[PDB]
C-alpha cells in the first residue's frame, strides 16, 4: 500500500495538448467501492478513475486516478490535491504537486548529424542521431516524422536528459532513428521536431537527406 | 441590444498560449447598469469579466467581458453564450459562440519565396514573401523569425486569408518581410513560421538565404 | 531482510584490471557488531574487508564489503554468497551472485555537424555504439594516446536496440571548441565491450576524414 504523485511531463502535455494529472496508488487491497475523488487548493475539480489496473504479480490490486486540467493552471503553481479513497485505508490520502519554479530557461541547439560513411558502407542498417543540447529545465519530446507524416514510435529511441559536460546548469538529450539504405540513398528529408519550454515557437525543426553534404555550388565526381 | 461575441481566433490562442474570449455590447445607453456572463451547457459560472471598456465620445455603449476558460473545452465544440441583460432592454441577449465544427483540416504548405533580381537590382529594399496555401480553416498565424528571435510585429505584415481558386474548401494566406539590400547580400538567414490547427505540431518552420535557391553552376567533371 | 551486492561489470573490471566485490547491504536495520563474511558456492576463505562504516541512520547499512577476486572466478559463473548473520536473526542469510548472449559492438564516429562549427562557440563529437549484449560497455575518448579527462565527455546509459530487443545501444560525446577541431587532431573514441574478440576497439575521424582525399576543391572569390 502505498500513494504516488506524478507530475505530468512537458513529453506527456504536448503529445495530447493536456495537462492530464494523475496519481498512482500502488499495491492496494482487493477490495470493493474503488472511487478516486479530485480537489485542489480550491477545490473544484470534478473527474473519477479509468481502466484501473487489474493485480499486480505480487497479489494485490491497485487503481490509478486522471484527470483534465488546463494548462495555465499547471502553470500558476496551484498545490493540485489529487485524492485516493479507499475502505483498507481507515483515512484517504491526498496528493498535492505543483510545478518547479525558478529554473533558468535556455534555448535548445537541435543539430542534425547524418549516418557514418562507415554504416552506409555496410548496407544493413542506418541509424540518424538528433542531438538535443544546451536546454533546461530539461523536459524535452523528441518526435520523428517524414515528410510531415509521423512515424511510429518503435522506430525511433529517446535517450533520457544528462548532464551537460561544459554547462552544468543545461542538460542535454539525444534521440536515433534507424533507416534503411535505400530510403536513405533515395531522400525522403527526414527532420527532428523539437518541444521545448525555451523554445519561443516552442517547436522546432532541422532536416537532412543525402545532399546536405554536397555544398551545391560545385559537383565533382571521379569516374574511373 | 447588439453584442459583438469575438470569439478566440488561433492567433489570439497562440500568442498569449492562453484563449481569451471576448462579447462586446454595443449601441446602447452611455452608462447604465448590465450584468454579462458567460454560459456553458452546466450553467456554472465563470472568470470575472475584467477592464470593461469605458463610454465612447458618440454615445455608444461598449463592455469588454474577458476571461479565462478551458482550452481543451474550446476545441470540444461545446458552445460558449454570453448572456447580456441591460436596464434600457428587459429581454437579455444570449450570444453563443464556439469553434466552428463540420470544417475540413488540411495540413498547410508553406513555400518561402527570395526575393526576386529586379527589386534586388534596386537595391533599395528586399522583400521575402511566406506563401501559405491549402490550409483550413480560414484562421492562421503567422510571425517572421531572424536568427532565433522573432521580428517586430510593424517590420512585418500578413495578408488576410482568401479563398484559394484551384480547391474552394482550402485558403491562400500571404506575409511579406521588406529588408534591407545589405542585409540581403549578408545571408543572414531569414526564417518564416506558421501557426494553424492541421499541422501536427500545429507548427512549421521554413528558411532562406542568399545560398538557397542557387542550383549547382559547376559541373567539375573529374573522369580518368 | 536481504542482502544486496553490487556485481562487477566490464567498466568496472576494465578499470581496476581486477573484479572487485562491493556488498553494500541494504534492507537491514544498523545494529551494532553484525557479522559479514564473503563466500563462494561452497565456501571457502577471503581477505580482509576494508573501509567499512559506522551505524547507518537510514535502515539500510551502507558498509561496503570490498574483495578483489580473479577474473577467471567471475566468468566462470560460479556463484559468490555475501553472507551476512545479523544480530537479529541467528539464520544466516547469503545472496548468490554471479553474471547472467553476446553480440560485437560495432562503433560509429559523427563528425560534427556545420551548424555546430559556424556558431564556434563549442565543438561535438559524439560516439555511437550499437549492437552489444550484454550492457556493460565503458566509452573512453583518445587524442594522440593521451586519455582525456573524463569530465569532458559523458556517456550515456545502455537503452534496448529498436531493431532487435536483445541488442543495445550506447551513445556517448566529447565537447571541444571550434579550434580543436578545425586544427588537426585524432579524437579517437575506444569501445571495450565483452562480446569483441579484441575485447577493445577504436575509430578516429580528423577533418580531412569526410573529403574524400582524392580532390581538394575550394572556392575562392
Ligand atoms: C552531382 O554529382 C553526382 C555524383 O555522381 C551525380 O550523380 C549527380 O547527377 C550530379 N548532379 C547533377 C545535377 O548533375
Ligand atoms: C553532371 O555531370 C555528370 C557526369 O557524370 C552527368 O552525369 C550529369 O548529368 C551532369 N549534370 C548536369 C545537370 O549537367
Ligand atoms: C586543400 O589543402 C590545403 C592544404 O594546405 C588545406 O589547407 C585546405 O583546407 C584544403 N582545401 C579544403 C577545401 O579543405
Amino acid at each position: 500500500i502505498r500513494v504516488f504523485a506524478i507530475p505530468p511531463s512537458f513529453a506527456s502535455i504536448f503529445l495530447t495538448k493536456s495537462t492530464k494529472l494523475t496519481c498512482l496508488v500502488t499495491d492496494l487491497t482487493t477490495y470493493d467501492s474503488v472511487t478516486i475523488s479530485w480537489t485542489r487548493q480550491n477545490g473544484e475539480a470534478v473527474k473519477t478513475h479509468t481502466n484501473i489496473s487489474e493485480s499486480h504479480p505480487n497479489a494485490t490490486f491497485s487503481a490509478v486516478g486522471e484527470a483534465s486540467i488546463c494548462e495555465d493552471d499547471w502553470n500558476s503553481g496551484e498545490r493540485f490535491t489529487c485524492t485516493v479513497t479507499h475502505t483498507d485505508l481507515p483515512s484517504p490520502l491526498k496528493q498535492t504537486i505543483s510545478r518547479p519554479k525558478g529554473v533558468a530557461l535556455h534555448r535548445p541547439d537541435v543539430y542534425l548529424l547524418p549516418p557514418a560513411r562507415e554504416q552506409l558502407n555496410l548496407r544493413e542498417s542506418a541509424t540518424i542521431t538528433c542531438l538535443v543540447t544546451g536546454f533546461s529545465p530539461a523536459d524535452v519530446f523528441v518526435q520523428w516524422m517524414q515528410r510531415g507524416q509521423p512515424l511510429s514510435p518503435e522506430k525511433y529511441v529517446t535517450s533520457a536528459p544528462m548532464p551537460e559536460p561544459q554547462a552544468p546548469g543545461r542538460y542535454f538529450a539525444h534521440s536515433i532513428l534507424t533507416v534503411s539504405e535505400e530510403e536513405w540513398n533515395t531522400g525522403e528529408t527526414y527532420t527532428c521536431v523539437v518541444a521545448h519550454e525555451a523554445l519561443p515557437n516552442r517547436v522546432t525543426e532541422r532536416t537532412v537527406d543525402k545532399s546536405t553534404g554536397k555544398p551545391t555550388l560545385y559537383n565533382v565526381s571521379l569516374v574511373m
